[PDB]
């Protein structure tokens, strides 16, 4: 009786959404002060609601246990503890309990084990959450629509799994390169709901904000993002491409001409092969990757030789047949690459992992001690000839994306410089061959390409062939700037590859270049690579086209080589005599586009590099001068000498700390709290906002645009919890079977600060845009029928404008439960 609850106000109670949890605490009617005498309890007397009551006569005994173990008490209660003796047992716990209190006159101790035996019960950790699936982070759960215990977060909406190729809840039959839905609405942490119109005009608010960046925090009209990244575009709602798509019209006429679609060149991370003609027939208003081209390349140059497969594919297995692609445009535009910082490079961490240190890795969430001790063995595979972790054939891997046409590459910071280290710190082996190519590209690669695959001696070479500026064919002649470009690669794929002396590789020029002097760019050698800078440096080995055009090599020259750079053979020539100024590229037309797409892949487009500029697990900064975006500031030159055109910034966001995911542990940018925290409050993991201001201003001083990441599908640990109805869910959001989570409430972290930038600039230019641009609120967007709903500004992320939650390991009842009623206890 003197246990109870003092007054039944919510302040007597540590309650969430008026609702109780396992670890609240209470103040009663009485303290047994140091458990002697019944005091009066002032507001400063809390104590754990477990201490008095809990849900059921074995939760009580387990109670009991735990404290007489913890506490000094002999006597443990065993399977058929009577009720009453249960009851004197708990009230010996308190009077100790108590004892102890006054002994110390603090209450943490008593926090902690409450808190440690809390964990220790089935329905309150993972066990009642469980079985886990193939979720990154082992299960999910939704956010219930219609919640008649919570009417805190309903929504009409939650709209799962509208993906390009799911955009109208049936798969796409126009699109059949995929066979499944093409992606997963439940990716990471807390799911945002991008099928809610409030929350497509928040996202369209802040990509309003993002592109005007300088201007709206600087007052710098040159620090302005000038190109957006899409991220996880196969797990949010694909109605998003066409709000973004609009804008970039609607605010920067993208699709007027080709000079503004090239200044504002926007990319996709679009995996599902569908994307890519699925944003093709949406009007080409950004681009997506090549994922064939990619495939290829890893299958043919970077597997092991045992599981390396033919050449061939390089050529077809694309979006373009390099056959012989002699088009002024092509027929779709993509950028293409090798890596990226999470592309082959935490795939190989995990392998590592799971191989070396722990084998029971659960998908990306590793710890920074896994990531070191990994990064060990990383480091010392890659300067080994024999790769048993790490990527075969890089150069030859970049040797082919710098000189192929009808695509963008996209440079890896991590293929130029450790992947681990501070930022530019130290180069790889690759660096010097890298840059000798990005070099020869802006000075001789142009005009059309030939790819042919030849079957000699044991085994096969491939030659990619550009005839020079102007020159689109084999037979088109050009004038002296194409005579002195123009480019011939030579790879093979094979250390045994070995030819007799019967055998030649001719390899056609084209028109321009009959009878020409040729030298080397790159060569292999058992050392590594050898790259020529200048037509001097290699004078020494000069060879020469016949009255054809035609290269001729023999066993002399191609041989397999197995060096730390080449498993196979690398040869890069280009003409002797090119001006050491000289520069095949292209701006884009200021003619007004024509055929309803955006962006083209002109020769203009084709000029284009962009350079992914992070990596996800470079090291910390220690002073200001390692901060990433101040090297960036210190050295736009060397992008400029790179022809870096489209620099694909990091995430500037401000990072969590949480842990639960790779993204979080090294602070790449992708986890974050602020969505406009754009390094303001605290440095991001790359400088200031200042600092930011700064890298973005010396890279538009030369000339180059910066892309950054929109990163609308998650946001990770809010400090707010909050009460929801919500069902235990996969990835794909099916209510799992029979799970104890079945329109059960559970404590979320789904309430943003209030204080924060997001409350600051929050749905702040709204207002601004539908009176410039009224029509992106006049489409009804494909997955809900109904337009963007701009009446309401988000200022605190509350659970109703998300899908749902990672598991978060707290139990199927953590919500106490009056277990006579059977209901949730209430305020
Ligand atoms: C997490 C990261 O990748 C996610 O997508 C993965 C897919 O689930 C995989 O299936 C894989 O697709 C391959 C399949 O064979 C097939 O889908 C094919 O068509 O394409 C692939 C061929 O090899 O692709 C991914 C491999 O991890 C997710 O969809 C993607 O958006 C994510 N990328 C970034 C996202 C976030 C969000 O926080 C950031 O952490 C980082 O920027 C990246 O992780
Ligand atoms: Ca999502």
């Amino acid at each position: 009786k003197y246990n109870q609850v003092y007054d039944r106000s919510a302040q007597s109670f540590e309650h969430v959404d008026h609702y109780l949890t396992a670890e609240s605490w209470y103040r009663p009617k009485y303290i047994l002060k140091d458990g002697k005498t019944w005091t009066q309890s002032t507001e400063k007397d809390f104590r754990p609601l477990l201490m008095t009551w809990w849900p059921s006569q074995e939760t009580q005994r387990q109670y009991v246990n735990y404290m007489n173990a913890q506490l000094g008490i002999n006597k443990t209660y065993d399977d058929t503890s009577n009720q009453l003796q249960l009851n004197i047992a708990a009230a010996t716990i308190q009077a100790k309990i108590e004892a102890k209190i006054t002994t110390l006159k603090n209450t943490d101790w008593l926090r902690q084990t409450i808190s440690a035996f809390v964990k220790t019960q089935s329905a309150w950790n993972s066990d009642s959450e469980k079985p886990f699936d193939d979720h990154l982070q082992n299960g999910a759960v939704l956010y219930d629509n219609e919640g008649k215990l919570t009417p805190y977060a309903n929504s009409n909406y939650r709209i799962l799994n509208r993906t390009p190729t799911n955009q109208t809840g049936k798969k796409d039959p126009r699109y059949t390169a995929d066979n499944t839905i093409g992606g997963y609405e439940f990716l990471l942490a807390n799911d945002v709901d991008n099928s809610n119109p409030v929350v497509q005009a928040e996202q369209l608010n802040w990509l309003h904000f993002l592109m005007n960046f300088g201007n709206i925090y600087a007052n710098d009209p040159d620090a302005n993002f000038d190109s957006i990244r899409v991220d996880a575009v196969d797990n949010v709602d694909a109605d998003l491409l066409q709000i973004a798509g609009d804008y970039l019209k609607a605010a920067k006429g993208i699709h007027k001409n080709d000079k503004a679609a090239n200044d504002h060149l926007s990319i996709l991370e679009a995996w599902s092969d569908n994307d890519t003609p699925y944003l093709h027939d949406d009007g080409d208003n950004m681009i997506n990757m090549d994922n064939k081209l990619r495939l290829s390349l890893l299958f043919s140059l970077a597997k092991p030789l045992n599981q390396r497969s033919g050449m061939n594919p390089l050529i077809t297995n694309s979006l373009v047949n390099r056959t012989d692609d002699n088009a002024e445009t092509a027929a779709v535009p993509s950028y293409s690459f090798i890596r990226a910082h999470d592309s082959e490079v935490q795939d190989l961490i995990r392998d590592i992992i799971k191989a070396e240190i722990n084998p029971n890795v659960v998908g990306y969430s590793f710890t920074m001690e896994e990531i070191k001790k990994a990064f060990e063995i990383y480091n010392k595979d890659l300067l080994a000839t024999e790769k048993k972790y790490t990527h075969y054939n890089t150069a030859l891997s970049y040797a082919l994306l710098l000189t192929n046409k009808s695509s963008v590459p996209r440079v890896y910071y991590g293929d130029m410089f450790t992947d681990d280290g501070q930022y530019m710190a130290h180069k790889t082996i690759n660096y010097e061959a890298i840059e000798t190519l990005l070099k020869a590209r802006i000075k001789y690669v142009s005009g059309g390409q030939a790819m042919r695959n030849q079957q000699v001696g044991n085994s096969e070479i491939i030659t990619s062939v550009r005839y020079g500026k102007g020159a689109l064919k084999a037979t088109d002649t050009g004038d002296r700037t194409t005579r002195t470009s123009g480019v011939a690669v030579i790879e093979g794929n094979n250390p045994s590859l070995r030819l007799k002396a019967s055998d030649r590789v001719v390899v056609n020029m084209g028109a321009a270049h009959k009878n020409q002097a040729y030298r080397p760019l790159l060569l292999t050698t058992d050392n590594g690579i050898k790259a020529y800078h200048s037509d001097q440096e290699a004078a020494g080995l000069v060879r020469y086209t016949n009255d054809r055009g035609e290269l001729i090599f023999t066993a002399a020259d191609i041989k397999g080589y197995a060096n730390p750079q080449v498993s196979g053979y690398l040869g890069v020539w280009v003409p002797v005599g090119a001006a050491a100024d000289q520069d095949v590229r292209v701006a884009a037309s200021t003619a007004p586009s024509t055929d309803g797409k955006s962006v083209h892949q002109n020769a203009a487009l084709d000029s284009r590099v962009m350079f992914e500029g992070f990596s996800n697990f470079q090291a910390f900064a220690t002073k200001k001068e390692e901060y990433t975006n101040v090297v960036i500031a210190k050295n736009v030159d060397k992008f400029a000498e790179w022809g870096v055109t489209d620099f694909e910034m990091a995430p500037q966001y401000v990072s969590s700390t949480d842990g639960s995911f790779l993204d979080s542990v090294i602070q790449n940018g992708y986890a974050f709290t602020d969505r406009y925290d754009l390094g303001i409050s605290k440095p991001n993991k790359y400088g200031t906002a200042d600092d930011l201001v700064k890298a973005i201003k010396a890279l538009h001083s030369k000339g180059i645009k910066v892309m950054a990441d929109w990163v609308p599908d998650q946001m990770y640990a809010f400090p707010e919890k909050e009460v929801v109805t919500a069902t235990r869910v996969d990835k794909f959001g099916k209510p799992v079977e029979g799970s104890q989570i079945k329109s059960v409430l559970y404590v979320a972290d789904s309430k943003s600060s209030g204080k924060d930038q997001q409350a600051k600039y929050g749905g702040a230019f709204l207002e601004e845009l539908q009176a410039k641009y009224p029509e992106l609120f006049a489409r009804k967007q494909i997955s809900t029928g109904v337009p963007m709903d701009p009446s309401v500004k988000i200022k605190q992320w509350s659970a109703k404008y998300f899908n749902g939650t990672n598991i978060l390991g707290r139990g199927a009842g953590y919500v106490l439960k009056d277990q006579a009623t059977n209901t949730y206890f209430n305020i």
